[PDB]
């Protein structure tokens, strides 16, 4: 199965910047969500989970088909809580019914990262909705209770290498774990709706204790009130990951650049872009537009 990007008919950069802007304005407006964290983090996670079902071996799953809209995928236990991101995007889709679902879910993530003062993420249009029977089964998203070997092997299926994995994990600066949603509780840091390299700094610099939470799962906790999942912590247990964590803790621009590449790649896995497709778009933030 080849998934060829097909530009929504007649649309160009300005159309998608209008969608960007509507997402960004609603992100600003709907600020109460999740104890005033706002929807940025869950939109980033929605983009990732709708992309991260991809299997490089047979091109099943991935962002192209926008299959999260079907009940098997929106009810994946691994996706618990993402319905909030979907509901956020609903009025956006109603205003711009021409955008594909995959394009909207992925654009939500780009918009969230950028509006949270993260790197620019080039974004390409052209995902096309595919039917219900193309929805990937549950179980393709990763477990959190595992070690570095798990993480490394997991991400090979998404064609990500060590640097790409450690960069992508930096998105765990954002938002928080919610006990009822996954069995883990707590934020990873203080700046959880501003995109920074704090995840790496906290991994290296907090004093972590291995504790059990109220769902009887182990997680790493600090006196500052932060947590790390076992898979996060694996990034400093494994010496290869550790080196990269230290790099990003010590170079914010490098983290931004590597995250941007890896996140675009994640959002584009499985899609074939014709030779004459438009170049990737780089959207202006609301701030850059004076909006
Ligand atoms: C080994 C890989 C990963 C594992 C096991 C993992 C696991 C988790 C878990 C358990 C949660 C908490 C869900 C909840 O209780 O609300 C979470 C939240 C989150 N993850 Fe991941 N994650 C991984 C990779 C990633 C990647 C690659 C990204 C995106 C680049 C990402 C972005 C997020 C965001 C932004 C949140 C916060 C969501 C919110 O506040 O609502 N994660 N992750």
């Amino acid at each position: 199965l080849v998934h060829v990007a097909s530009v929504e008919k007649g649309r160009s950069y300005e159309d998608f910047q209008k969608v960007y802007n509507a997402i960004a304005l609603k992100l600003r407006e709907d600020d109460e969500y999740d104890n005033y964290i706002g929807y940025g983090p869950v939109l980033v996670r929605l983009a990732w989970h709708t992309s991260g079902t991809w299997d490089k071996h047979d091109n099943t799953g991935g962002s192209y088909g926008g299959t999260y809209r079907f009940k098997k995928e929106f009810n994946d236990p691994s996706n618990a809580g993402l319905q909030n991101g979907f509901k956020f995007l609903e009025p956006i889709h109603k205003e711009f019914p021409w955008i594909s679902s995959g394009d909207l879910f992925s654009l939500g993530g780009v918009t969230a990262v950028q509006e949270m003062q993260g790197p620019k993420i080039p974004w390409r249009c052209g995902r096309v909705d595919t039917p219900e029977d193309t929805t990937p089964d549950n179980g393709r998203l990763p477990d959190a209770d595992k070690d570095a070997d798990y993480v490394r092997t997991f991400f090979q299926r998404l064609n990500m290498n060590d640097r790409e994995v450690v960069a992508l994990m930096g998105a765990h600066a954002l938002g928080k774990t919610h006990l009822k949603r996954s069995g883990y509780e707590g934020p990873w840091g203080a700046a959880n709706n501003v995109f920074t390299n704090e995840f790496y700094l906290n991994l290296l610099n907090e004093d972590w204790k291995l504790e059990k939470n109220d769902a009887n799962n182990e997680q790493w906790d600090s006196k500052s009130g932060y947590m790390m999942l076992p898979t996060d912590y694996s990034l400093i247990q494994d010496p290869k990951y550790l080196s990269i964590v230290k790099e990003y803790a010590n170079d914010q621009d490098k983290f931004f650049k590597d995250f941007s590449k890896a996140f675009e790649k994640l959002l584009e896995n499985g899609i074939t872009f014709p030779k004459d497709a438009p170049s990737p778009f780089i959207f202006k933030t609301l701030e850059e537009q004076g909006l």
